[PDB]
């Protein structure tokens, strides 16, 4: 009957902050900056952060607060047509839940490797190391040598195969680790949904307090001055390639968990007369500051490795995912008692990723339960659903656990819940809000909800800045198209790129397909059909709290 509200604003802030501040900050941003050269990644990043990151994030939160519904029915309130956006988000988040947890699996594996006398990536004299491996300290002291940390990441953790078309034998240890993290998610969602809520004082303060330590270790490294420069001074030429702009925009959208329905649901649990604008601005500041400062530390470590190895910074580690699994495990080796600090670091990674996964999976489950309110949300009948959603997404994730699973992970990362699909969904959200619902019409709601009409920046972002940025990046990437590559050496087969585009299209096609379906359901001439489907169905149809009216 009545949606359960937050106990207080503190609960909302802590839940959301633990929600969108996770592995998209300490893991994705590092190698996304590293892959796109150096500081040339920052110029689009911040622009999107001030052009589409904060505005769309606050728009999602404010729609959730205005309609008090999840990611799906909120659109039906705002606009019956273009409802597929919600479905699109669901598909996106589903695919995200498939490969996001895989990262945690790796972290868990690393954790299980930490509990021993000497870290396995300190020196390379083990069975999995190629004879070309040479220790980092001895690399520049005196061809094509490899470092123990990278060896451990590829040969042992991943057992990397020649290509995607050679999946090979499934790795059982990583499969068990993925099962373990999915079991943690399952027992933290069906029961103990607020388990992290009562221990936030450890779940929120520790991940930051740990990062600072790395930062203190990062800057002190002798080569940091080089690395920070690589992280800061941009390259003008790199800005010409569409890849940097697409990566920066989609990294903004991924870090803030927008176009997923999680933000709308989180904003659906708060009060109507709640000043979510200021809270959202502070949370976005915290998110971007965490990303920027963590990049400082990891790029200082990269500069240290480059100066010690006698190699260029751009060729010191893996450009694809695993930079955070190459730089940070090397940094924790330099600290006194490396085992303890490595354990703490991977525990912090687990906390961040697990909290983010809890939020995303719970949002997806709530959305699907909204789609099936009688067939679900009936106790045990709901419980089984959880056991379904994890399992079908666990088995589907097992394709990323085979020793050729890294390439599949790269496909999912670049296409499934990131790339031109996120731009598609964000552009359609902003188009519906600005050019159909009306920016001033939604300011009429904001002014009543928070008590003051915000500045013209929010409306200018949805009206012009965000659609223009999204369409420009999309069309400019399609014009100067470069095939997706893993670690800038592997050239994907055509069928692999076809599968990745199928993954993107699974969510993209929801917007037009649902439009066609809704037009088919309604009767009459086309013009009155679209006019009737473009009328909001009383978005703030609530009287329990002090509210005004739609016009
Ligand atoms: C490593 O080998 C590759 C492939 O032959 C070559 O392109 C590259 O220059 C070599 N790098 C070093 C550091 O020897
Ligand atoms: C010879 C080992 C089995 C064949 C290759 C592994 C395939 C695992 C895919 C799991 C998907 C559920
Ligand atoms: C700029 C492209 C959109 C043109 C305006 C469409 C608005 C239709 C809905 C009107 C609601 C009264
Ligand atoms: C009108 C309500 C039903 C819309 C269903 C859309 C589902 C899209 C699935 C995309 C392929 C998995
Ligand atoms: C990965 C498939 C997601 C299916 C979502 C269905 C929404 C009605
Ligand atoms: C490492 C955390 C940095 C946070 C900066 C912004 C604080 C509101
Ligand atoms: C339930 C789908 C009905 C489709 C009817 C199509 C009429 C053009
Ligand atoms: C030049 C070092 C800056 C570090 C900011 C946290
Ligand atoms: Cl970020
Ligand atoms: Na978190
Ligand atoms: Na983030």
């Amino acid at each position: 009957p009545q949606r359960e509200k937050w106990s207080s604003k503190i609960d909302f802030v802590l839940s959301v902050a633990g929600g969108f501040v996770g592995l998209g900050n300490v893991w994705r941003f590092p190698y996304l900056c590293y892959k796109n050269g150096g500081g040339a990644f920052l110029i689009p990043y911040f622009i999107f952060l001030f052009g589409s990151g904060l505005p769309v994030f606050f728009l999602e939160i404010i729609i959730g607060q205005y309609t008090s519904e999840g990611g799906i029915t909120c659109w039906e309130k705002i606009c019956p047509l273009f409802s597929g956006i919600g479905y699109a988000s669901v598909v996106i988040v589903s695919l995200l839940n498939v490969y996001y947890i895989v990262i945690l699996a790796w972290a868990t594996y690393y954790l299980f490797q930490s509990f021993q006398k000497e870290l396995p990536w300190a020196h390379c004299n083990h069975s999995w190391n190629t004879p070309h491996c040479m220790e980092d300290t001895m690399r520049k002291n005196k061809t094509n040598f490899t470092s123990p940390v990278i060896e451990f990441w590829e040969r042992n953790v991943l057992s990397l195969s020649p290509g995607i078309d050679h999946p090979g034998s499934l790795k059982w240890d990583l499969a068990l680790c993925l099962l373990l993290v999915w079991l943690v998610c399952f027992f933290c969602i069906w029961k103990g949904v607020r388990s992290t809520g009562k221990v936030v004082y450890f779940t929120a303060t520790f991940p930051f307090a740990m990062l600072l330590v790395l930062l203190v270790r990062g800057l002190t490294l002798p080569g940091a001055g080089a690395g920070i420069k690589f992280y800061l001074y941009p390259d003008i030429t790199r800005l010409e390639d569409p890849q940097v702009w697409i990566d920066a925009g989609t990294q903004i959208f991924f870090s803030y968990a927008i176009c997923l329905g999680a933000m709308t649901s989180l904003g659906s649990y708060n009060k109507y007369k709640y000043n979510s604008y200021r809270d959202c601005m502070l949370l976005g500041c915290l998110n971007s500051g965490t990303s920027f400062v963590s990049g400082f530390a990891i790029f200082s470590i990269l500069g240290f490795m480059a100066q010690e190895q006698g190699v260029d910074i751009a060729d010191v580690a893996e450009s694809g995912p695993g930079l955070a699994f190459i730089a940070y495990p090397k940094a924790v080796t330099m600290m006194p008692l490396p085992t303890f600090w490595s354990i703490l670091f991977f525990i912090m990674l687990l906390l961040l990723g697990l909290d983010s996964q809890f939020v995303e999976v719970e949002g997806q489950i709530t959305s699907l339960v909204d789609l099936y309110p009688s067939f679900l949300r009936k106790g045990y009948r709901r419980e089984i659903f959880i056991a379904f959603v994890c399992s079908i997404s666990y088995l589907l994730g097992l394709t990323m656990v085979t020793e050729g699973g890294m390439y599949v992970f790269q496909l999912f990362d670049y296409y499934a819940a990131s790339g031109v699909c996120l731009l598609w969904v964000a552009f359609f959200e902003c188009f519906v809000i600005a050019w159909i619902y009306g920016g001033d019409n939604l300011y009429d709601g904001i002014e009543d909800m928070i008590g003051y009409r915000p500045g013209p920046w929010m409306k200018y972002s949805w009206a012009v800045i965000t659609p223009v940025l999204c369409v420009g990046c999309f069309i400019f990437s399609l014009v100067k198209y470069v095939p997706l590559t893993y670690n800038k050496t592997y050239v994907y087969p055509n069928w692999a790129i076809g599968l990745g585009w199928s993954l993107a299209l699974s969510s993209m096609l929801c917007v037009p397909l649902v439009i066609v379906i809704r037009l088919c359901q309604t009767e009459g001439p086309f013009l009155v059909r679209v006019k009737y489907l473009l009328t909001p169905r009383e978005p703030n149809r609530w009287a329990v709290e002090r509210e005004g009216a739609t016009p």
